Formats: structure tokens, C-alpha cells, sequence
């Protein structure tokens, strides 16, 4: 079974966000966690995963927690190589760490999901896939464009991050202030029919809370890079 299409009123409009729309910006515009072949190395609650990654770039951050949808989650990635691409946060991030050569034995940055095995999962020839998204506006296919990923199965998170980069600088997908756009969402739509979306505008009101927003992403959600098809529904 899988997930029926937005209802009209269950869509979260931008002009009932009285907040700074930047904050959602911050989220997605060249803003991402990346590592690749690391295996957890400790756990702060029983639903999540710490890892031991410094963005060589800007370097904010020698610490990522990333929490899953559960323990048993959690316990299947615990142990094994992995490979991790997500959106990570600060405000609201706490965990207490203990280690040397790094950090003063304290957190970093945190991020929900976004892990997949390494083995196995990369293409031969080191051939990258390209993923088309159907942008729509206002029921109209306006523009099309592709993503590229180099995983066999990917988190529907790192589609998504890489589908609204593209929106953000090339449609004003988010701005400071504001969005053109009231409405809008991502759907995907799998080799199997299954299909899930998420909303892509904040919750109504005058905050943004950056951590419960992107915990959607916490099920860790992959897949078939190669016959997924993506939607963005948008509205003015
Ligand atoms: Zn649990
Ligand atoms: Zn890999």
C-alpha cells in the first residue's frame, strides 16, 4: 500500500508561514552532509547513530548524529560500512560525546536518516544515474530536469536535497523572506506503483522548526535510482 495524493487542505500554504522562509532555504540550498565507507562509532538515544564526519569544506562540524525511525534501524547500519548524504541542523542538536584528537568531547551537527550500504550499491565503470524530475506549476509541465546520483539504491533524501538545490537557484524555489510559490510538493513514484510525497512548505506560523521538519526523513526511505520518476507540484 502506498501513499494517496495530497488532499487540498492538508498542504501547507507559504502565505500562512509568517516566518523567515531562509530558514528553509538554509536546508537544502548547497547544504549537505556527505561521507563515504564509515561505520558508526558510538550512539547517544536507542533510535540513533553517531558518526565521525568532518566537512573538510567550512569545517563546522568533526561529529554527525543521525536518527532513524527505530532501533532495529538502527541496529541493521550499526555495524556495517556505509556511505551518508542528508541535510543536517544545529539549533535543538544535542548529544554528549566522548573522544580525542577532535572535538571538546562534545556534539557537532545533526540529521535524520541518509544511510546506505556501500558495498554493492555503486554502479560498474563508476557510471553515475540520472534521475529526471517533471517539475509542475499550476498543472503545467513547465520544465523538466535531471539529478545524478552514483548509488544503485538512494535515499528518497538525497533526490530530494538535489531536486530543490536545482529549484532553489534556478526558480526561486525558496528566498529570504518569502516563496512565489503557495503550495508544493515532491512525489515519487516507484518501479512497483508504490508512491509517497512530501510538502515542501513549513508549517503554519511564525516559526520554523528546522529539527521537526526534516525528522520525515528519519525512515531512511531508499530507492531504485534507476526506475524511480519524480514529480514537483507546485502552485502560485
Ligand atoms: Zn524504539
Ligand atoms: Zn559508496
Amino acid at each position: 500500500e502506498s501513499q494517496p495524493d495530497p488532499t487540498p487542505d492538508e498542504l501547507h500554504k507559504s502565505s500562512e508561514f509568517t516566518g523567515t522562509m531562509g530558514n528553509m532555504k538554509y536546508l537544502y540550498d548547497d547544504h549537505y552532509v556527505s561521507a563515504t565507507k564509515v561505520m558508526s562509532v558510538d550512539k547517544f538515544l536507542a533510535h540513533d547513530l553517531i558518526y565521525n564526519i568532518s566537512d573538510k569544506k567550512l569545517k563546522n562540524y568533526d561529529k554527525v548524529k543521525t536518527e532513524l525511525l527505530n532501533e532495529d534501524l538502527a541496529k541493521k547500519y550499526k555495524d556495517e560500512v556505509v556511505d551518508v548524504y542528508g541535510s543536517n541542523y544545529y539549533v535543538n542538536c544535542y548529544f554528549s560525546s566522548k573522544d580525542n584528537v577532535g572535538k571538546v568531547t562534545g556534539g557537532k551537527t545533526c540529521m535524520y536518516g541518509g544511510i546506505t550500504k556501500h558495498e554493492g550499491n555503486h554502479f560498474d565503470n563508476g557510471n553515475l544515474q540520472n534521475v529526471l524530475i517533471r517539475v509542475y506549476e499550476n498543472k503545467r509541465n513547465t520544465i523538466s530536469f535531471e539529478v545524478q546520483t552514483d548509488k544503485k539504491s538512494v535515499t528518497a533524501q538525497e533526490l530530494d536535497i538535489k531536486a530543490r538545490n536545482f529549484l532553489i537557484n534556478k526558480k526561486n524555489l525558496y528566498e529570504f523572506n518569502s516563496s512565489p510559490y503557495e503550495t508544493g510538493y515532491i512525489k515519487f513514484i516507484e518501479n512497483n506503483g508504490n508512491t509517497f510525497w512530501y510538502d515542501m512548505m513549513p508549517a503554519p506560523g511564525d516559526k520554523f522548526d528546522q529539527s521537526k521538519y526534516l525528522m520525515m526523513y528519519n525512515d531512511n526511505k531508499t530507492v531504485d535510482s534507476k526506475s524511480v520518476k519524480i514529480e514537483v507540484h507546485l502552485t502560485t
